[PDB]
């Protein structure tokens, strides 16, 4: 039956969570994590978060009826992953679809890997190795007007950003949140330019300055505005949108800049809080309409770690700024 009229979830048979939708060949494709019930320790290493394989979903309309395409990639099948296939994303180019995932390695370190196949809908052959100079997780891969693409990547606390600082990971033992600066420049989200052929980065992994309205950086005791995962982006009226997760406070909110390398100025908040500790997303034009990806706990009745993915309108104005959605209010 169609799905994703009155905010409901899109699917219910299986949990989903940290949508990236994308338009190809004319319909909707979207790369969510797979929730299970593991039932591994909750804690703010995220832990309790042991997905193992990914689905990729797929619309002709919104709402529509939503098509489970099975299983896309399966951690058995990674050469290189220990554990914990965490939120992915997918690009297209010259007929060809990757697949990005961030997990970790045998050492329990996260990186990004990509899986390759001739159909959006998969299944993906993985790589043996993630992708040389990437590190921790939630990759969002943009394809720039000009043909040129882009991974933002990165998050704070159990996502291990944190623990890159140098280009080599401090160990196990390094801090389990952020820089423990307070008054020091927040932690800003990773990009790099990727390689002709998909599979690599292009340059040398460069971090993205956030910044308030009078141009001074987001601090790290800032936990309202500063970055802590799921990186996003996407382009409105020639102007470069980046939009995030602030984790611990729950927000998505978004900030804005002239180029992919920003730097990017704090605007506001895109989404409120909503049931569950975690907040996830993606923003997608399709049929001249843009629609916010998002998730929540609600299926499962609260439970952080078995979410389900939903979609609501977003709305630009003409100025560049956003309307704040709040989940439960229509
Ligand atoms: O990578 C995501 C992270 O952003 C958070 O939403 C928890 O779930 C993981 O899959
Ligand atoms: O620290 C983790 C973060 O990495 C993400 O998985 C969300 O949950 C938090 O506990
Ligand atoms: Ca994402
Ligand atoms: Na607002």
């Amino acid at each position: 039956v169609p799905r994703g009229s009155h905010m409901e979830p899109l699917v219910t048979h299986i949990y989903t969570a940290d949508p990236s939708a994308h338009v190809f060949d004319g319909k909707v494709y979207i790369y969510p994590s797979h929730d299970i019930d593991a039932g591994t320790p909750e804690n703010d290493m995220g832990d309790h978060f042991d997905m193992r394989d990914y689905h990729v979903l797929s619309m002709n309309s919104i709402p529509g009826e939503v098509t489970d395409h099975g299983v896309a990639l399966d951690i058995k099948d990674i050469p290189w992953a220990g554990r914990q296939l965490w939120a992915p994303d997918a690009a297209s180019k010259d007929g060809k679809y990757y697949l990005y995932f961030p997990a970790k390695d045998k050492e329990d370190i996260f990186r990004i890997g990509v899986a390759v196949s001739d159909s959006p809908a998969g299944p993906f052959k993985p790589e043996s190795e993630p992708i040389k100079g990437s590190y921790s997780i939630d990759p969002a891969v943009f394809k720039d007007d000009d043909g040129k693409y882009y991974m933002y990547f990165g998050g704070i606390w159990g996502g291990q950003l944190q623990r890159w600082t140098t280009g080599e990971y401090a160990g196990h033992d390094a801090s389990k949140t952020d820089l423990e600066q307070d008054d020091a420049p927040a932690i800003g989200p990773r990009i790099a330019l990727m390689s002709d052929d998909m599979l690599s980065f292009a340059e040398p992994v460069k971090e993205i300055s956030i910044v308030d309205e009078q141009g001074n950086p987001i601090l790290g005791g800032d936990h309202d505005r500063r970055f802590f995962e799921a990186a996003w982006m996407h382009k409105y009226n020639g102007t470069y949108y980046l939009s995030y997760s602030t984790g611990d406070t729950h927000y998505i909110v978004y900030a804005t800049g002239d180029n992919p390398y920003g730097p990017f100025t704090y605007r506001g908040v895109i989404l409120n809080p909503v049931i569950g500790w975690t907040n996830h997303h993606s923003i997608v034009e399709f049929n001249g309409k843009w629609y916010l990806f998002y998730h929540d706990s609600s299926l499962s009745g609260g439970k952080t770690h078995l979410r389900c993915i939903k979609v609501t309108e977003l709305t630009h104005n003409a100025d560049g700024t956003i309307e704040t959605i709040s989940p439960y209010i229509e």
